[PDB]
């Protein structure tokens, strides 16, 4: 039992690269031990200075991934700075009791608490904020990530045969809910308290100002994309803690995807689409065949282009005609 | 053929319970007879004195569930008092041909009918009035709930292996459209005939003003909790006939879902939050290892917690400290 | 390779049909040549006369379905017309590489432009218009279709057993965004240029003012329902390139269903309604066991009967009261 077990200390790193770890494992469980401590602060959330006033894990949305393994403990210590102005907690959709934590978590700030939940069931699963009375706005606002519970032996396909990733990607997708004055513009608040009333009457509404990739318009794009090379597995974790989505890349597939994110499940494959369910963190595992610039959406192109959900992968390699090749370029109809 | 086959007559009960039934039957085929009576009522539907113009099978949003057999007919008597104002039928979606019965069901105030039905497909299956020309408004109105279909020879595992449940609730989730008036208030309509135009307007906005289990804000809260113990198998049925939503256990999982509701598909496990399909049922298998109060809920939190798509279980227990246990109480951060 | 195989001509048909094809083959791999022109037009798509400034891959909403077998190269000649405003490309999710072809296949009016690719997944592919920086008004506006890849053996049950259909009927569901003037009518615009600005603005609100299989409300009703006969197993093709939509036959099922739309995975069966996500194709099969008057339709009943995405199958054949039976029809209440 938990108390007899090995310990061992994780270092988070921001997204959307996940921390270091194993795969497949000759290890066996350990309570592994996590820290995070809340950011509250302003974020520009867009290209035109908007802001939203924003509560953080970590200081980045989403909050940073969490990798263990089926059976670990997750043993994290939560930490409410005094510099803050509102109370928290963690609800860990991967844990079972007491609200997912919830309840043994609430931190006003200055304080900290440490919950252990034994990670009893593989994959991706979100954990966020959920404090009595305000749980939407904080998980709007940006307090959400994943833990992903790896099995013990690595991911497997329907045929049980191994399946594996060369390097993982979390993106969080935030619906945002920005209000407007009598002029037409996005607000600007002074403080975090400010903007609840404006905020709660705009997510009434069910309609997002903004859906954003990792906090921002454009947060995966130009010197931030992604990138991969042909003959990498990558692994796309997607979070999405209050509404759905529907990733989809151009150009290329979801392999091998488990939309519902819950790995002792067979996945489906050659999916051009799947749908993450709002409250869920799902995984897609991608080989890159083709060279070039993809781009990883939300597939209602209007919540995409217009409102903010869309990244870049930028993939370096040898085109490959076999799979595609342009047979004639653009040039006059022939009369 | 049906005509020889043994009847027998069920019982209905109120939602969120279902009528008593087996689940494995040593029994063959029978012709199970039910009734129901539709009420139009108004009904207050928040905590502020809401109300709609409501429609309803038996009395109740949802209407009850009924639970038969692969390889039974249900047997439907059908009856619309002459003190209701509107023409009402039923559309089984567990039945084949003439619009899932609506057509053979079509009952004037003062009318009566009786459908039968071959139930050859296993699942939780919606049914809902579907008058011509009115359909959605009786949907939306509150005329739905689930015929359950169970296998023969019980629920079964994706390697058919047997799964039970040993209580089930019936949960039906109401998307609602009520109108308001020029100063902001919601409209109260003397007659269900005179909130029929204002309301057409709302639906089309496509915004539903509250969306709510069982009939209400709260119907599923506080006297009326759910209730279960420590390693008790508890079946969620959850019905949407209208919108799609997104149900989550907080602190706990879905052990083994059939989201689309159908039993001769093998379930997923381990999900933390599932999607039903506006117009299905969908089913939840969970067993608690932890007691407290859980929440079971829509997550969308603003749907969820702004809207009312959210109940309770209250579950009776030893606490698990091998699952989750608070190591650290909150406290001050050390200087 | 490709450069060694046999060629073949695909002469295409208008939606709902599809063209004629073999499931199970004993052909080998072929390059596989269709030529789609595209076409700017006006389009009315209500009773009331509303129109739409539409853009179609040879003239339909949706394009017509491309049916190849696994293996194959679709080879597509892409013709935008001098008589067109907007520059053109096409992007096909069955495709890997150069944002499935849109990089190669950007075509102006007067050019054209011919991509080939491997079509090495099996499965119903969404293809779709998607010029850079306009990619959400050419889908939204009319531009897109399916990709149907065949497994070179034929369909196929969760047990490999064989599945297949005796006709296909190819149905896209489109979510309009039509704006309005002060008068709240329907703005009716000269050219498809101004049409843009105040369609973006409405695309931006989320809400389609019209929801349309095949191009307008009642596309698949009256002559133009879809039909079929008791004992034929019918294929229902179902494209969403922007929205979700919870397709449903009224009075039957889904059969067997791939709802993500890739046939190397498992089918569910016995579905009451499937989910198609917003940027994809999904397929199902159903064999008719009774006549009479169908609907097929989106399952939100507001989409479907007020916003338009409903259609009708009409089916020959001999009832089955075993299947259903009116026991008593409607009649007066017994006093
Ligand atoms: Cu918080
Ligand atoms: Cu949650
Ligand atoms: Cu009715
Ligand atoms: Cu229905
Ligand atoms: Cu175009
Ligand atoms: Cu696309
Ligand atoms: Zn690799
Ligand atoms: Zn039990
Ligand atoms: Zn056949």
């Amino acid at each position: 039992d938990a108390d007899k077990l090995p310990h061992t200390k994780v270092t988070l790193v921001a997204p959307p690269q996940v921390h270091p770890h194993e795969q497949a494992t000759k290890s066996g469980p350990k309570v592994v031990e996590f820290t995070m401590t809340i950011e509250e602060k302003k974020m520009v959330i867009d290209d035109k200075g908007t802001t939203l006033q924003a509560m953080t894990f970590n200081g980045s949305m989403p909050g940073p991934t969490l990798v263990v393994h089926e059976g670990d403990y997750v043993q994290l210590t939560l930490v409410n700075p005094a510099t803050n102005a509102m109370p928290h907690n963690v609800d860990f959709h991967g844990a079972t009791g007491a609200l997912g934590g919830a309840k043994l978590t609430n931190v006003n700030p200055g304080e900290q608490a440490t919950l252990r939940f034994k990670a009893d069931r593989s994959g991706t699963f979100v954990y966020h904020c959920a404090p009595e009375g305000m749980v939407p706005w904080h998980v709007v606002s940006g307090m959400s990530g994943t833990l992903m519970v790896l099995p013990r032996d690595g991911l497997k396909d329907p045929q049980g045969k191994p399946l594996h990733y060369d390097r993982a990607y979390t993106i969080g997708e935030f619906d945002l809910y920005i209000p407007k004055g009598p002029d037409g513009k996005y607000k600007d608040y002074a403080t975090l308290a400010e903007s609840y009333g404006d905020t709660v009457q705009v997510m009434r509404t069910l309609t997002p100002s903004h859906i954003v990739f990792n906090g921002k318009v454009g947060a995966l794009t130009g010197a931030n994309a992604l990138t991969a090379k042909v003959g990498e597995t990558v692994l796309l974790i997607h979070s999405q803690a209050n509404r759905d989505t529907r990733p989809h890349l151009i150009g290329g597939h979801g392999d091998w995807v488990w939309e519902t994110g819950k790995f002792a499940n067979p996945p489906q494959r050659d999916l051009e689409t799947w749908f993450i369910r709002g409250g869920s963190a799902g995984a897609a595992l991608y080989t890159f065949k083709q060279p070039g610039v993809y781009a990883y959406l939300n597939h209602n192109l209007i919540e995409a282009f217009e409102l903010g959900a869309a990244g870049h992968i930028k993939v370096e390699g040898k085109w490959n005609d076999d799979l595609m090749k342009q047979i004639k370029a653009p040039a006059p109809i022939p009369r």
